[PDB]
C-alpha cells in the first residue's frame, strides 16, 4: 500500500465532494465514503433510502459490535440519527491495514444523502473534540495511528475537471510543486487556522483581522464554498463586483442561488480577480498567502440540459459560524494535515488552475510589524 497506489483513489462531483472506497465489516462491504475535515464520525447508511446505491447491512457482518449507545445529530441545514458500534474498516487503495473502528449506522436522516453523489457514508477526518455524542468517540484516524505503525499525518490533492488523491501516513512529492508552507493549527477540534491579510486584486480588504477570523476560520474539505463572515462577505462581493463591472449579473448570482452562463468556452476569466488569502506562518508575524483565481470561486455546474454553454455558481457564501476554506479553496493545492506537527501545509498541485495570464500561487514569506493576534 504504497503512496503510489493511494494516487487518484478519490472520485467526486462537482459541489456534492470528494469520496474514497472503504470496506466495513466481514466479509467486507464496499463502500464510498465522503472525505470530511470538518466533522469527527465515521458514519455510514445502515438502511434502504431512496438516495443511496447500498448501505452497510450490520447483520451480515459477522465482527460487528454494538455499544448499546445512539447517536442523534441535528445540523444547520439537515440530521442524522443512528446506532454505535465498531467493526472492521479498511481503505481499497490507502494504507495497507485493517482496524478496529467506531461506526456510526444512519438508520434514519433528513437533507444529509445526496441525489446521485455515489457516496453512503462521511468519514470525519477532525479531532475528538467535536465527535458526536461527545469527545470520548474516538475518530477513525485516532484508531488507525493507535492500531498501526501509520505516521500521524494525512494529505489531500482534490481536483477540479472530479479526482483526487488522499494520502495517508505521509507526503507525496510527485502532487505537488515548488515550496510546502505552513500554517499553525490553532486548536484541536475542527482543523482551525487564522487568516491574517485578505486581498482582492491586491487590493487589501483594511480590516482588523480578527474579522477573518470571527469566530474561527477551519479548512473544511466536507464544505463546497468559501464561507466568509457577513462583514468579509460584504467587503469581499463588493470587490469582486467593482473588478468584474464590465458585466452586470442578478442579486441571485451573488447570494449563490442561481447559474451565470457564458457560450462554451467563451468565461470572461479575466474580468474576474483573483483572492488572497494570508495564513499565518509558523514564526510571530510571518504569513504566506494562497491566491484563490475565478476557475476555483466559479463553480461549474454540470448539467446535460445546459450543456450549449459553460454555467457556474459563485461559490463564495456568508457564514454566521466564521470563515471555512472549503473545496473550492483547497482544490488545485496539496493540503498536507500535519497532526504530528500541528500544522497545515499548502503547496501548488499537478492539478493546480491556471489559465494564460494567471495561476494559483502559494507565495511566501511575508513580514508584518504592525501585527495585533488576529485570532478571536
Ligand atoms: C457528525 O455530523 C455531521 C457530519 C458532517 C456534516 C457535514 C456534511 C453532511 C452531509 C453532507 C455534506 C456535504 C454535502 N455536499 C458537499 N460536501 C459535503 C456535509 N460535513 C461538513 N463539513 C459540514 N458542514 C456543514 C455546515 S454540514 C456538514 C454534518 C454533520
Amino acid at each position: 500500500g504504497s503512496f503510489v497506489e493511494m494516487v487518484d483513489n478519490l472520485r467526486g462531483k462537482s459541489g456534492q465532494g470528494y469520496y474514497v472506497e472503504m470496506t466495513v465489516g466481514s466479509p467486507p462491504q464496499t463502500l464510498n465514503i465522503l472525505v470530511d475535515t470538518g466533522s469527527s464520525n465515521f458514519a455510514v447508511g445502515a438502511a434502504p433510502h431512496p438516495f443511496l446505491h447500498r448501505y452497510y447491512q450490520r447483520q451480515l457482518s459477522s465482527t460487528y459490535r454494538d455499544l448499546r449507545k445512539g447517536v442523534y445529530v441535528p445540523y444547520t441545514q439537515g440530521k442524522w440519527e443512528g446506532e454505535l458500534g465498531t467493526d472492521l474498516v479498511s481503505i481499497p487503495h490507502g494504507p495497507n491495514v485493517t482496524v478496529r473502528a467506531n461506526i456510526a449506522a444512519i438508520t434514519e436522516s433528513d437533507k444529509f444523502f445526496i441525489n446521485g453523489s455515489n457516496w453512503e457514508g462521511i468519514l470525519g477526518l477532525a479531532y475528538a473534540e467535536i465527535a458526536r455524542p461527545d469527545d470520548s468517540l474516538e475518530p477513525f484516524f485516532d484508531s488507525l495511528v493507535k492500531q498501526t505503525h501509520v505516521p500521524n499525518l494525512f494529505s489531500l490533492q482534490l481536483c477540479g475537471a472530479v479526482g483526487g488523491s488522499m494520502i495517508i501516513g505521509g507526503i507525496d512529492h510527485s502532487l505537488y510543486t515548488g515550496s510546502l508552507w505552513y500554517t499553525p493549527i490553532r486548536r484541536e477540534w475542527y482543523y482551525e487556522v487564522i487568516i491574517v491579510r485578505v486581498e482582492i486584486n491586491g487590493q487589501d480588504l483594511k480590516m482588523d483581522c480578527k474579522e477573518y477570523n470571527y469566530d474561527k476560520s477551519i479548512v473544511d474539505s466536507g464544505t463546497t464554498n468559501l464561507r466568509l463572515p457577513k462583514k468579509v462577505f460584504e467587503a469581499a462581493v463588493k470587490s469582486i463586483k467593482a473588478a468584474s463591472s464590465t458585466e452586470k449579473f442578478p442579486d441571485g448570482f451573488w447570494l449563490g442561488e442561481q447559474l451565470v452562463c457564458w457560450q462554451a468556452g467563451t468565461t470572461p476569466w479575466n474580468i474576474f480577480p483573483v483572492i488572497s488569502l494570508y495564513l499565518m506562518g509558523e514564526v510571530t508575524n510571518q504569513s504566506f498567502r494562497i491566491t484563490i483565481l475565478p476557475q476555483q470561486y466559479l463553480r461549474p455546474v454540470e448539467d446535460v440540459a445546459t450543456s450549449q454553454d459553460d454555467c457556474y455558481k459563485f461559490a463564495i457564501s456568508q457564514s454566521s459560524t466564521g470563515t471555512v476554506m472549503g473545496a473550492v479553496i483547497m482544490e488545485g493545492f496539496y493540503v498536507v494535515f500535519d497532526r504530528a506537527r500541528k500544522r497545515i501545509g499548502f503547496a501548488v498541485s499537478a492539478c493546480h488552475v491556471h489559465d494564460e495570464f494567471r495561476t494559483a500561487a502559494v507565495e511566501g514569506p511575508f513580514v508584518t510589524l504592525d501585527m495585533e493576534d488576529c485570532g478571536y
